[PDB]
């Protein structure tokens, strides 16, 4: 209860999550009912979060209780007393961004958490400068297909001044053009941002894979529209290693998953614009983006081309077609020399992360429903691993739309 | 919080679960941390549970607050007064067994909950009579392959007297023989029960699909060994519709899923011996029982016979082999005229069940991790359905091993 027992049912091994008892915010579940599956769940309170964060920082460098540790706490206290807020040291920004990734319960890629390039954009002053920072991020992270995890963090929230915001949910997204019938051409997940781009002066295309422009918001200004140079946006045309007609579907996806609408919280400070990027796990593209019925929805078309019996569920035509689409994604990215990880390799690495984190901190916050991949769930080790979900800070958080 | 909002992300539809608010007991989650992924979470007290169940019963038959209702309440009160417990009427038992199934959050098959044959074995006296009840159950439920859902209810627990227990976790289980090289021949899940059968006088076999005897326990006298007549245990040899070598693997599974180690709780009364059965969803056999690494673990055997590239994860050889194993299960059961349901059909029916239960009770307790199938998760509609998990009574509960 205070220290929950956690069992792995494949191996029989047992751990106790002692870290969850330190959970700093509250989630949606109660003893009466679990809401784990739901997608969406000053000075002295600021100082409490700040002090805890400084403690985490000095612990991570094995200098807990040092003079420098004590002096930084007093320095933070003095700044909050004088200004009501404080400024992170450069080293604290880097550490805090890595901690926020480490703490993200829904991320299966966290074995990489210590390897994150942190771009400090806290002196950004305009939307134009914001765009320059974002382009340098995309160029660095993409690296001609040898992807590198990165985050750029723009100025923190402060009283008497609006937030920096990136209106787009990701730095690279395909347009979704809503038709008169209610159908969509392109990505149905992006209908709202597409219409906002048009409203703010973008001349729309009419393709299924039109890369959207960015809507960048500087403090107290309407969003400004910026087009990404096409040479900056690396894409992979999709082909299949043995189904030669697959290439004639004309499908593609982009190299760089870069989420831009989440809020980064470090030490009680809030960074509403802090886009971050890694590389794709193949099921995100091959299973969710392409096969979700409410996304590109290609499953029946692929099955029909494969000459599967789409008239009865028990032929497992959906399963067979989904598998080949995921094969196509892995083959195409590997052929293009663009970083990609399959769901077996990624979940294997996450098991090693759990072991590392059990030794380092006595547990790991993890959201089973998001860690288990959307195909072949029980064929991966994480399916059989019990998990404890809780909120630690530093953190990436959902935040309301700026419109 | 009181009435959780529940969203379907494929359709966009919204419901509010007003049934969760009536959750009688308490689960393992708290605002600090979610434990939803974990497998295992006074006459005045009995009267209170008995009272609420009788009300459920008379409400269910549209006889609320009537004379028969008022009379039954006072009869239980008087029976508790003279005995310390009370007896269900056979019709209340039928109602309660159906509600316990309806209330089971981890069961995807609950569209069928109103169709359940209840065998009243509460007059049972001995392990010999227990074996006859169980054999009648298996014969009725198997029905030469046209499976029918059923439950047999043995006498309730009572003070100063041992329980009836079925030591086996299922009525049909394959033996698990520990080999000298450390490995297991047969089903590794059943190593403990296999050794207990041998302990209690069973002459073991040496095959990979040897059906175990039953260890049956009458009150206070010890467990007795019983052999199931081979003609009563319907099995399905597994072949593949196009991979002719699949049959040569010698795989088989049994027709009847009949769980025998859970406790049934109705109106404060507890039945530690109440085996219940339905029919299989194909992923249970093809994915979990045959492909779990700690079960039969045949995935690589099949992939070698399919000439798949097993030295790289990104060939998705595990996924392709799993798909064909699941095809083999569906094809073999359909060819044998044994009832089976695929995971697409089953999850579609559960969505209809959720819709039914929203109108009837304002919600439905559902455990997302158990409802979503172990392959092709997001290809099924339940993956995109938010769910609320909570404990309602009457209920099936886990209980300690009788040894
Ligand atoms: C390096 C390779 C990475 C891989 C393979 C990876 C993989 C994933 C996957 C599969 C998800 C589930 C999202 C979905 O369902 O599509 C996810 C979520 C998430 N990832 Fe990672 N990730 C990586 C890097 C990163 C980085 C660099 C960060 C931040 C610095 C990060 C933070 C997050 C967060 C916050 C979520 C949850 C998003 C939400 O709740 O909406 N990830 N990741
Ligand atoms: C009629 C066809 C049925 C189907 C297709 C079905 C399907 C399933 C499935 C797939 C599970 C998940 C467990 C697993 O991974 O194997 C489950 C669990 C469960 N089922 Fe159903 N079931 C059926 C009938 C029944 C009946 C008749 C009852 C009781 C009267 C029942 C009660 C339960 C319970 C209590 C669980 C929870 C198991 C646990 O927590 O260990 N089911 N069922
Ligand atoms: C940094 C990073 C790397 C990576 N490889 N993937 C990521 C995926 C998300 C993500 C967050 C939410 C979300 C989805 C994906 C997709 N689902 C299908 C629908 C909408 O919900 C966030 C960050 C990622
Ligand atoms: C009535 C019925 C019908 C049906 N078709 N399946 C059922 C499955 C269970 C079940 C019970 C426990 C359990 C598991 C499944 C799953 N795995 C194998 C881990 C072990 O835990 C119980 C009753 C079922
Ligand atoms: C209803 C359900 O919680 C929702 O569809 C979740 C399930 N698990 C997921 N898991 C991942 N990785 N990504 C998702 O978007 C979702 N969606
Ligand atoms: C840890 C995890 O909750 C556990 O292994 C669950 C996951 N989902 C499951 N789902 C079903 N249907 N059956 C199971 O045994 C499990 N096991
Ligand atoms: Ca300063
Ligand atoms: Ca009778
Ligand atoms: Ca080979
Ligand atoms: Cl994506
Ligand atoms: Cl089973
Ligand atoms: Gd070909
Ligand atoms: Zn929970």
């Amino acid at each position: 209860p205070k220290f929950p027992r956690v069992k792995n049912w494949e191996v029989g091994s047992i751990t106790y999550d002692t870290l969850s008892a330190q959970a700093q915010q509250d989630g949606p579940c109660t003893p009466r009912r679990c809401l784990g599956s739901l997608v969406f769940p000053a000075p002295e309170q600021l100082l409490s979060q700040a002090r805890d964060f400084i403690n985490q920082y000095y612990s991570s460098i094995k200098r807990s209780g040092s003079q420098a540790h004590e002096q930084r706490l007093q320095e933070v206290e003095a700044e909050v007393a004088a200004t009501g807020t404080y400024q992170l040291r450069e080293s604290e920004l880097v550490f805090g961004a890595k901690q926020a990734w480490r703490n993200a319960p829904r991320c299966v890629g966290r074995i990489q958490w210590g390897k994150l390039q942190v771009f400090d954009a806290r002196d950004c002053r305009s939307a134009q400068e914001m765009f320059t920072y974002i382009c340098n991020h995309i160029k660095y992270a993409t690296n001609r297909g040898n992807l590198r995890s990165a985050i750029t963090v723009f100025p923190q929230r402060c009283p008497g001044r609006g937030d920096f915001r990136i209106w787009n949910s990701q730095l690279v997204r395909y347009a979704g053009y809503r038709q008169q019938d209610g159908s969509v051409r392109g990505d149905p997940a992006n209908v709202e941002i597409t219409e906002l781009c048009i409203q703010h002066g973008w001349t729309p295309g009419n393709g299924r894979f039109d890369v959207l422009p960015l809507l960048l918001q500087a403090p107290d200004e309407p969003p400004e529209l910026f087009l990404l140079p096409p040479e900056l946006v690396l894409e992979v045309p999709l082909e299949h290693p043995t189904l030669e007609w697959f290439a004639a579907l004309g499908l593609r996806w982009y190299a760089l998953p870069a989420v831009s609408n989440m809020l980064l919280e470090i030490g009680g400070l809030e960074f509403p614009a802090a886009p971050f990027s890694g590389w794709y796990m193949s099921t995100e593209i091959g299973t969710r983006n392409l096969c979700d019925n409410h996304r590109y929805n290609i499953l029946e078309d692929v099955a029909v081309c494969m000459d599967l019996d789409t008239r009865t569920t028990s032929s497992l035509w959906k399963d067979k077609a989904a598998v080949e689409i995921n094969v196509a994604v892995l083959h195409s990215y590997q052929l293009a020399k663009v970083t990609i990880v399959d769901h077996h390799a990624a979940t294997a690495s996450f098991m090693k992360h759990l072991e590392n984190e059990q030794k380092a901190r006595g547990g790991c916050p993890a959201d089973w429903a998001w860690i288990v991949p959307p195909i072949s769930g029980s064929l991966t080790p994480v399916f059989h691993q019990e998990m404890v979900n809780y909120f630690l800070s530093p953190a990436f958080r959902y935040q309301p739309d700026p419109w």
